[PDB]
Parts: C-alpha cells; structure tokens; sequence
C-alpha cells in the first residue's frame, strides 16, 4: 500500500523554463508526490549502469493511487536519455515547460555567468556569446541559444514517443496566471480538479506567485537578468521564429512569442 514507485510523469525539461515551479505547483494535487531533487539517473552513466531498482528505491514512498513526478531539465538536451526512458517505460508522460526563447537563453546564459563570479572566474557579455562578431549573425554554437532552439531536441524525442505522450507548458503564462496552465496538466495526467485559486497568492514584492498550503503555511520558490542590446534581442527574435513556428504546429499549442 505505501511504496516507492517509478514516477508515472517526466518533467524532461527545459532548463530556466521554469521547471522547479511546475513541480512545486504540481505537488499541491493530494495525488501527486514529487521526487526530492534531481537524482541524475538516464543522464549520467555510472548511476544509469546501477539499475531501475537502485533508481525506483531513490523515489519516495507513496500509495497506489499516487503519480510521481520526477524533475530533470539535463534530460531535455542529453542525447541518450530519449531511448533509455522509452526502454524503462514507454507509455510514460512526458512534460516540457517552456518559455520566449530569448528571454530563457538570456536567463540560461545569467546562472551560468552568477556560478564564474562566484568561483570569482572572467566572463563575456551576452552579446559576445549570442552573436558571431565577424558575421554579424546568431552564433548556433553556443548552447544557450541551441537549448532554446525547442522544436530541434523535441524531434529527437519524437524518434521514441508520439506526441501524444507529451504536455507543454506555457512558462511564461505559469508566471502571470498559472492556475489554467496548471489545470490542463491535471487533465492531461488524469488526475480530478484540486488545486485552487487558494493555493496560489501574488508577491508583489518577490514579483511572483506563491504557494498558499495551509491556513498559516505559504512558501514561495528559492535572478537580476542583464540589460542586453536592443539590436541583440531583435536578431535573436527573428532566428527563433521559424523555430517557434515549428513548435507551435508540432505541439498544437501556439504560444505568441514576439
Ligand atoms: N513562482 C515562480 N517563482 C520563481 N520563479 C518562477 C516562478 N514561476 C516561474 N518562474 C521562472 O522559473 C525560472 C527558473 O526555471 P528552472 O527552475 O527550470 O531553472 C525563473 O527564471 P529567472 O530566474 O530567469 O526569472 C523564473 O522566471
């Protein structure tokens, strides 16, 4: 009656989308129970070589009538996971929240920039990154600018599983009005209506929503993004949108993104 269950729901990524806010507000359901961190299984060989079982034993405990979710926004880019899962489970479902493509590989490229000056380590601008200096042009290499190209990795993981098993989360709708984002991912797992409009509060200070648990019970979720060159910005809008096109008609879900 109580145990520890493979998770029946993926959240694969992706990475500054706003995943770790998904899974939160995703566990206020009474029948969902979120795995504690990030446990790096079909991403990592060593830990993948250990087995399911070493893998199902690091899930929490939890009843039968309970789905676990599982958060990991590496799986997303990570070549290989695509074919492990599939083997694992097939008929699993799959969630992948998202948000402007530049908007995120700006958000992407600032943690990546917080973790050097923190080891007190030398950077360059967004702009020097983002954008090939001789050409002028959108730099694919950097992987920043490549995590956001979302229809690319989505193809990759159709190769194994049909669109169907897939849910797309509009990230930057979960942060100006979440409950309806929420709700579809209710339907979409198959789980009955709970969560409610009681659950989640606005911070005017923090500049986000928060989670409203019990009658004296709020939490809310644990960056300073750079001014970036208005010239920049518009020639990584026009590189996505053909992209984003793409992933609008593929997924069914058109997102508006400028
Ligand atoms: N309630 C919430 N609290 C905090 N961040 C939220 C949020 N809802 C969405 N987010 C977004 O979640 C992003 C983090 O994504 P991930 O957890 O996948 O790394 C944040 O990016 P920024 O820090 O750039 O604003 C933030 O914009």
């Amino acid at each position: 009656s109580h145990m520890q269950q493979l998770p029946k729901a993926i959240i694969i990524g992706v990475r500054k989308g706003g995943t770790r806010a998904l899974l939160e507000m995703l566990n206020l359901h009474p029948a969902v129970v979120k795995a504690s961190q990030e446990i790096h299984f079909f991403d990592n060989d060593e830990n993948y070589g250990k087995g399911i079982e070493w893998y199902r034993k690091k899930m929490p405990f939890s009843y039968p009538q309970q789905i676990t979710i599982e958060k990991s926004p590496a799986y997303f880019i990570t070549e290989e996971v695509p074919e492990r899962i599939y083997k694992m489970n097939s008929s699993i479902k799959l969630l992948i929240i998202v948000r402007e493509p530049t908007t995120r590989a700006i958000s992407d490229y600032t943690q990546v920039l917080e973790g050097k000056e923190r080891k007190n380590k030398t950077y360059y601008k967004f702009e020097k990154l983002a954008i090939d200096p001789n050409t002028c042009e959108v730099n694919t290499k950097y992987k920043a600018v490549r995590t956001s190209i979302y229809t690319k990795h989505l193809e990759r993981w159709l190769k194994y599983f049909p669109i169907e098993q897939f849910h797309v989360v509009d990230g930057d709708r979960l942060i100006t009005e979440p409950l309806p984002e929420l709700q579809l991912v209710e339907k979409f797992l198959n789980l009955p209506p709970r969560i409610s409009q009681y659950n989640l509060y606005f911070n005017a200070t923090r500049g986000f929503y928060c989670l409203r648990f019990n009658e004296i019970f709020n939490k809310c979720l644990a960056r300073i993004h750079p001014e970036v060159d208005p010239s920049v910005i518009t020639k990584l809008r026009k590189f996505f949108h053909p992209f984003n096109q793409k992933f609008y008609q593929i997924t069914g879900r058109t997102l508006n993104w400028p």
